């Protein structure tokens, strides 16, 4: 869970769940959002997770 990661202070989504989830979806900034919805773990974790 992106509880220790994910920064809702610098992302549209204020939730780490919906954020990660909404991040792990088909779009234009699927892997780019992670770079704007995480720090290092959230991004590095969303990086591999992100199936885009």
């Amino acid at each position: 869970n992106p509880e220790d990661w994910f920064t809702p202070d610098t992302c549209a989504y204020g939730d780490s769940n919906t954020a990660w989830t909404t991040c792990t979806t088909p779009g234009q900034t699927c892997y780019t959002c992670c770079s704007s919805c995480f720090d290092v773990v959230g991004e590095q974790a969303c990086q591999m997770s992100a199936q885009c």
